[PDB]
């Protein structure tokens, strides 16, 4: 339920879990 960006590679993932 909790989102969460990050980015690896320099490739960006805004991920949302729990």
């Amino acid at each position: 339920g909790d989102c969460r960006c990050l980015c690896r590679r320099g490739v960006c993932r805004c991920i949302c879990t729990r």
